[PDB]
């Protein structure tokens, strides 16, 4: 249960660019980096910014 601290605005399709507020579920990368999170409410996967987001 993390959160999308920023709208992190991908320009690629490999990540897909998310939103704040928006519920996601990482996945892996635990470190600082870019971990792929994945939506809940369509079940796209999405490169979510570690920056861009936050634990809760």
């Amino acid at each position: 249960t993390f959160v999308a601290l920023y709208d992190y605005e991908s320009r690629t399709e490999t990540d897909l660019s998310f939103k704040k507020g928006e519920r996601l579920q990482i996945v892996n990368n635990t470190e600082g980096d870019w971990w792929l999170a994945h939506s809940l409410t369509t079940g796209q996967t999405g490169y979510i910014p570690s920056n861009y987001v936050a634990p809760s």
